[PDB]
């Protein structure tokens, strides 16, 4: 049971994995960032109801089914707490990639936009990433958008091996 990762600079609404994750809020309403890029390509795989934070829930649409997930928001909470809602987060994914026998999924850096309370959480948001991924069977997307986010991304995949 191992799963792999690449790393992919892109607008995750391109992303030809089936599965696709939304870091998402817990309204469950659109939706800057790659919540409101989801939205505009995959209405349909939205139910716009609330989620609670650290927690996932798959919606299935024609074209993609989206796992809405709950990043912390460290505008509104501590550092502790949001490195368990993180954790939480990235483990509800793992979750339900688990469930329905998802072999390849596509994800964002939860908690590292909108959410970040201006602090850089790639790393951070990346190692919980890996640790629930570590439990699935899935070829990970792992989604970013800045050249040099990439370059650290890609990195630090390779470092795990
Ligand atoms: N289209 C995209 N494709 C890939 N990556 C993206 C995209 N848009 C943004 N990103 C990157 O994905 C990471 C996650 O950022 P956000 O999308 O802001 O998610 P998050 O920080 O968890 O905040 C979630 C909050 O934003 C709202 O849109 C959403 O409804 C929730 O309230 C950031 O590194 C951001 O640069």
């Amino acid at each position: 049971k191992a799963p792999s990762y690449h790393v992919v600079r892109g607008d995750i609404a391109t992303a030809t994995e089936g599965v696709i994750i939304n870091a998402a809020n817990s309204k469950g309403q659109p939706g800057g960032g790659v919540c409101g890029a989801l939205y505009k390509k995959f209405p349909e795989s939205f139910d716009l109801q609330p989620i609670e934070v650290g927690k996932a829930r798959l919606v299935k649409g024609a074209a993609k089914h989206i796992i809405h997930a709950v990043g912390p928001n460290f505008n509104k909470v501590s550092e502790v707490e949001g490195d368990k809602q993180l954790a939480e987060a990235y483990e509800s994914i793992a979750k339900i990639v688990n469930d329905n026998n998802y072999k390849s999924v596509a994800i964002p850096l939860l908690s590292t936009g909108i959410f970040s309370g201006n602090k850089d959480r790639l790393t951070q948001s990346l190692n919980h990433l890996l640790t629930a991924l570590d439990t699935t069977d899935a070829d990970v997307a792992i989604y970013c958008r800045d050249k040099k986010w990439e370059m650290t991304l890609k990195e630090a995949v390779a470092r795990r091996e």
